[PDB]
């Protein structure tokens, strides 16, 4: 196990900087504009490859000129492709990014294409011996739990010194998803899912979502400004003061640079503690920079 | 390829990708949300009114800058799928190929836009200059960059002057947005087209008011031309005989984004098929009136 693998999207993020949020009805024109790599796993592995930790992508892809673009920017990356679930049917999804360059604040339009979902199928074909960590976003469920089943499996087969960790992420405020809760060493449950849940803090969200996770796991909730605090098995609640920049310009991939920093402290081996606050110092640095370069 | 000389219409403006998105509601700021529908568009009116002289049977010419990337190959194959020739693209080395995005909602139907940066430069007449004028039999300006448009419009009257009175390129010019840059245009070309909106902004609460309050900003013997949407168009040449076609309206209205491009662009195609003012006037609004029944270009003809 040498590599770090994220199971989850890969969209183009087309992306317009603006000065300020446009009103409704109203005519605009941006600062700048970009196209990006986005999707939230695909949006860790650029996080890992940049703290230095090989990694790996796993998601669907149509094949066309969008997908020669994402193709192009994974490499230049250092992102192991290699398990990229080709489709035949579909097209690769787009979103439209509006960054508001005043606060840092990003509004996502989606478009969902169709394109079947990486499936238990799709993950059994997969050689897991060259992985450290297994990363996976949360989409499709009931597939996924299947896919977790698998790793769970390899690992009861496995010595200690071999186990493969394993991470789960919560976004979107979906009941299909709270199964996931449920399994994973590590569970990233967001402010969004934790509001629509009825709890007003990352510290109220913990303790009244940490009878769902899977025995011996961290939950972990960010919470904007406010850092991020995570709970493990000892009953003791860990907390993270947020790392912001003097001018916040860009929080679209905040999360995933929040994500993929936890994974890659507590792959190193390092306190809960430490990665916690490794997560919020990243995630901070990120927040004050357009894209990902720049963050080490 | 050999273009053979004076078979082309030449289109000199805007291209942009236009991403649009049809919503449930207004998504509210730092939200992530889902469309219902997603479209990436070839935008402009230089753009557009080159698809429609292509499905007139045209053989036509864009000319319009762009930067090198992906957003330029996207534009460039929906500029080749309607049989648009890309040989004078002025390929810029800074600046962004334009791009909008457009948030449409469902429910009332408000279009909210979030414009292309300032960041590519426009095509200059040094740009211009390069252009061996001898394939072209028509150029049409859409009005963005004036004082630089000025010196492209006295280059063609410049070579139409060595040229006999069957080898000389017509013109014709668009003013469309309401910036006074603009307003020097008036004076150039044979075919000057104004909009409801330009008009509207001088003043006047009609296109007979508007061609005869603004025909004294055209040259000598040029015809000037004002759409004004459902009230069909009127035309003002040098005889000062007002003509006028009825618009004829499609029996449903889909989609008029484009219809002033349609215009435009029949318009030219009937005057330069030889037809008269009052034939133009009417082609352009049988055109036009078939669009805006139609989703996108596909059927007009
Ligand atoms: N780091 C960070 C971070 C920052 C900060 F500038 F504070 F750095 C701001 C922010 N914003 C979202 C809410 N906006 C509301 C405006 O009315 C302000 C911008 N989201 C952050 N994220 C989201 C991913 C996780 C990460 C965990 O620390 C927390
Ligand atoms: N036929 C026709 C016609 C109709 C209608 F179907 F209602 F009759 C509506 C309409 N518009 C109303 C909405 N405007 C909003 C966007 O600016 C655009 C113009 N324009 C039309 N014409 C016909 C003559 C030429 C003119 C060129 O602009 C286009």
């Amino acid at each position: 196990g040498s590599q770090i693998l994220c199971v989850g999207l890969v969209v183009l993020d087309v992306i317009s900087l603006v000065d300020k949020y446009p009103k409704e009805d109203s005519e605009i024109r941006c600062l700048s504009q970009r196209w990006q790599r986005g999707g939230n796993a695909s949006n860790s592995c650029t996080v890992l490859s940049l703290l230095g930790a090989p990694c790996a992508f796993m998601g669907s892809m149509a094949p066309g000129h969008v997908a020669d673009f994402l193709v192009a920017d994974f490499r230049r990356r250092g992102v192991d492709v290699s398990q990229v679930a080709w489709q035949s049917k579909g097209d690769t999804p787009s979103s439209c990014c509006i960054i508001n360059n005043s606060n840092g604040n990003r509004t996502i339009v989606l478009h969902d294409t169709s394109l079947p979902d990486v499936s238990a199928t799709d993950f059994e074909k997969v050689d897991l011996t060259q992985f450290k960590w297994i990363h996976i976003e949360g989409r499709n469920a009931s597939e996924q739990v299947k896919m977790l089943q698998r790793i769970d499996a390899h690992n009861t087969r496995q010595p200690p010194e071999q186990k493969i960790r394993v991470s789960v992420e919560v976004e979107k405020p979906r009941e299909e998803l709270f199964q996931l809760f449920g399994y994973g060493d590590v569970v990233f449950v967001s402010k969004d899912v934790a509001k629509h849940l009825g709890f007003q803090s990352a510290e109220e969200a913990l303790r009244g979502l940490y009878g769902r996770v899977r025995k011996g796991a961290v939950l972990v909730c960010a919470w904007a400004e406010e850092g991020a605090d995570a709970l493990g098995p000892d009953g003791k609640l860990l907390h993270s003061d947020a790392f912001p920049p003097p001018r916040v310009v860009d929080t679209l991939g905040a999360g995933d640079t929040f994500n993929a920093s936890v994974i890659f402290s507590l792959s190193q081996g390092r306190s809960v503690q430490e990665a916690l606050r490794f997560g919020c110092q990243v995630a901070g640095k990120k927040c004050g920079l357009q894209g990902f370069d720049g963050i080490v």
